[PDB]
C-alpha cells in the first residue's frame, strides 16, 4: 500500500496504444533516468478507485474524462496546474472535460467519438438508417455474410440508438445539468433498445456477441459493418479490409447521438512522483512527437494538441469520428456516471438476452440510475429536519411522491428507533467523539464495515440514516451545523454502494414506503 518512489507506473485500457506509450516512456528514462512501466490491467476503472483509496495504484491513470469526477470526489486525484503557455496549446474544449468542481483533474489526450465503419467491398454505400438494416442483412445473409456486429456488452455501443429518439442520461438545459432528471426510461429510450432487441429477435444480431467477437467477424469480412472508434482502425488496416469510416445511422429520422469521450491523464493523489507525472505528460507526451507514437500504435481521434490536431484533421476518417461527435454530447463527468453506466450495461445484457423485458429492464436502469440523489434527498431532508427542527421548504422535484412519501415514513419509523435505541445511539455517539468535518469524513470506513455485515433489511437502513439524525441534532448544538450535509452525503454513499443490487430489487424507495405502510 505505497507507491514507489523515484519511477512512474501508468495505467492505460488495453485497447489503447500501450505499445507506443511505453515508446514515449523510454524516452523519458533516456533523459532522466527514470524507468516507466506501462500496464493495462483487466477493469482498470474498477480498479483504480480501489487501490487508490489504500495510497496504492499507478501514478498515472488513462481513461476517458467520464470516471475521473468520481475519482476527484473521492480525492484519488491531484490538481493539475500547468502554465498558461502549456494549456493554451490544447484546444479549451478539451480542459473543460477534465474540470471539476473549477479545478483541473487531469490532462486531456484526445477526443474519441463511435463511427459506422462499413467494408466498402460488401456494402459499397453505407446505410443511412438503422431501419434498412434488416433488409440488407437478408440480403447480405443470401450471400454468407452479415450486416452488422458490434459489441454488445458495453453500453457505450449501444448508448448511440438509446439516445437517438430521445434517451438521455442526465437532462442538459441552460448551461447545466439537472442531475435529477434522468432520461433511462422515457419512450425514446424505448424505442431505441426494441430496435436493438428486434434486430436479435430477428436474427440479425446475436445477444453473445462481444468486443473480440465482432472484431474479429469484421476484420475477417464476415460482416459488413461494425461500430467502433479510432483506436479499432489499427487492426482494421493490418486486415485489409477495404474499409470506410462513416456517420452513424439515423433512427427515426434522427442522427444516433454517440456519447463522446476524451481520453485524459490523471495523477494519482497519492504519488510521491508528481513532479516526475507533469514533466512526462506535457513536455514527453502532449507533444507532436509523443502523441505520434501513441497513435502509430492504435490511433487516438481527434488529439487535443492543436498542432498535431491540424496534422490529423485532413484524414477523412477523423473527420467522421468529429461529425458523429457533434451529433453526440460530451459525457458527464459527475459522480454519479459509474452508477449510470452500470444500471444501463445491465438493462442492454438483460434486453438483448430476454432476461427482462425492454420496459422492465429500462425502469431497473432508471432506478438505479436515480438512486444515489434520490437517496440523498431523502437523507438530507431528514437528518437536517431532525437537528434544526424545521422542515425543508424546497420542492421535492423529480420522483417527488416518492421522496416526500419516503420521507413520511422515515419520520414515523426513524423517530421510533431513536426513541427505543436512545440509549445505544447515546452510548455511540460519546465513544465516537464526533467533533467536526475531519471526525465526519472519518466515519465511511466503520459505517461500511458494520453496514456492510449481515442481513440486509429495511430496518438496519432506518437505524443506519436514524443514527445519522441522532448524530446531525448533535452536530447543531455544537455549531458545527455545517458538518451535517457532509454526513447525508456520506450515509447516503454507504448505502447506495453497499446496497445497490437489493434497493434496485426493491423498487429503490417505493419498496420502502410499502414495506412500512400501516
Ligand atoms: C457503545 O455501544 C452502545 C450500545 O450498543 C448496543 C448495540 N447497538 N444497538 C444499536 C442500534 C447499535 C449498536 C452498536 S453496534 C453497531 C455499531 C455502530 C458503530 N459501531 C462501531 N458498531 C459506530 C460506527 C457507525 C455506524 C453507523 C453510523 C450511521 C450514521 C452515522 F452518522 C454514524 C455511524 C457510525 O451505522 C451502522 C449501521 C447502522 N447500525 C446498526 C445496524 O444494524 O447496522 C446498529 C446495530 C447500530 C447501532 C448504532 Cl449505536 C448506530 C448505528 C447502527
Ligand atoms: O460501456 C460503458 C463505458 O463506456 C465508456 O468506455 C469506453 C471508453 O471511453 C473507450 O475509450 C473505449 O475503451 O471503450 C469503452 C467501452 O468499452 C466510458 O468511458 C466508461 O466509463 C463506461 O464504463
Amino acid at each position: 500500500g505505497k507507491i514507489e518512489e523515484g519511477k512512474l507506473v501508468i495505467w492505460i485500457n488495453g485497447d489503447k496504444g500501450y505499445n507506443g506509450l511505453a515508446e514515449v516512456g523510454k524516452k523519458f528514462e533516456k533523459d532522466t533516468g527514470i524507468k516507466v512501466t506501462v500496464e493495462h490491467p483487466d477493469k482498470l476503472e474498477e480498479k483504480f478507485p480501489q487501490v487508490a483509496a489504500t495510497g496504492d495504484g499507478p501514478d498515472i491513470i488513462f481513461w476517458a474524462h467520464d470516471r475521473f469526477g468520481g475519482y476527484a470526489q473521492s480525492g484519488l486525484l491531484a490538481e493539475i496546474t500547468p502554465d498558461k503557455a502549456f494549456q493554451d496549446k490544447l484546444y479549451p474544449f478539451t480542459w473543460d472535460a477534465v474540470r471539476y468542481n473549477g479545478k483541473l483533474i487531469a490532462y486531456p489526450i484526445a477526443v474519441e467519438a463511435l463511427s459506422l465503419i462499413y467494408n466498402k467491398d460488401l456494402l459499397p454505400n453505407p446505410p443511412k438508417t438503422w431501419e434498412e438494416i434488416p433488409a440488407l442483412d437478408k440480403e447480405l445473409k443470401a450471400k454468407g455474410k452479415s450486416a452488422l456486429m458490434f459489441n454488445l456488452q458495453e453500453p457505450y455501443f449501444t448508448w448511440p440508438l438509446i439516445a437517438a429518439d430521445g434517451g438521455y442520461a442526465f437532462k442538459y438545459e441552460n448551461g447545466k445539468y439537472d442531475i435529477k432528471d434522468v432520461g433511462v426510461d422515457n419512450a425514446g429510450a424505448k424505442a431505441g433498445l426494441t430496435f436493438l432487441v428486434d434486430l436479435i429477435k430477428n436474427k440479425h444480431m446475436n445477444a453473445d456477441t462481444d468486443y473480440s467477437i465482432a472484431e474479429a467477424a469484421f476484420n475477417k469480412g464476415e460482416t459488413a459493418m461494425t461500430i467502433n472508434g479510432p483506436w479499432a482502425w489499427s487492426n482494421i488496416d493490418t486486415s485489409k479490409v477495404n474499409y470506410g469510416v462513416t456517420v452513424l445511422p439515423t433512427f427515426k429520422g434522427q442522427p444516433s447521438k454517440p456519447f463522446v469521450g476524451v481520453l485524459s491523464a490523471g495523477i494519482n493523489a497519492a504519488s510521491p512522483n508528481k513532479e516526475l507525472a507533469k514533466e512526462f505528460l506535457e513536455n514527453y507526451l502532449l507533444t507532436d512527437e509523443g502523441l505520434e507514437a501513441v497513435n502509430k500504435d492504435k490511433p487516438l481521434g481527434a488529439v487535443a494538441l492543436k498542432s498535431y490536431e491540424e496534422e490529423l484533421a485532413k484524414d477523412p476518417r477523423i473527420a467522421a469520428t468529429m461529425e458523429n461527435a457533434q451529433k453526440g454530447e460530451i459525457m458527464p463527468n459527475i459522480p454519479q456516471m459509474s452508477a449510470f453506466w452500470y444500471a444501463v450495461r445491465t438493462a442492454v445484457i438483460n434486453a438483448a438476452s430476454g432476461r427482462q423485458t425492454v420496459d422492465e429492464a429500462l425502469k431497473d436502469a432508471q432506478t438505479g440510475s436515480e438512486l444515489y440523489r434520490q437517496s440523498l434527498e431523502i437523507i438530507s431532508r431528514y437528518l437536517r429536519e431532525q437537528a434544526t427542527g424545521a422542515a425543508d421548504t424546497a420542492p421535492m422535484g423529480a420522483s417527488g411522491a416518492t421522496s416526500r412519501k419516503a420521507l413520511e415514513t422515515l419520520r414515523r419509523v426513524g423517530d421510533g428507533v431513536q426513541r427505543n435505541h436512545e440509549t445505544a445511539f447515546q452510548g455511540m455517539l460519546r465513544k465516537l467523539d464526533i467533533k467536526n468535518e475531519d471526525d465526519v469524513k472519518s466515519l465511511s470506513r466503520v459505517m461500511i464495515h458494520v453496514f456492510s455485515d449481515g442481513v440486509t433489511n429495511w430496518g438496519r437502513i432506518v437505524t443506519l440514516i436514524s443514527f445519522g439524525a441522532f448524530v446531525a441534532k448533535h452536530l447543531k448544538t455544537i455549531n458545527q451545523e455545517s458538518c451535517i450535509e457532509p454526513l447525508a452525503e456520506s450515509i447516503t454513499d454507504v448505502l447506495v454502494r453497499t446496497k445497490r443490487d437489493w434497493l434496485v430489487k426493491q423498487r429503490g424507495w417505493d419498496g420502502f414506503v410499502e414495506f412500512f405502510h400501516v
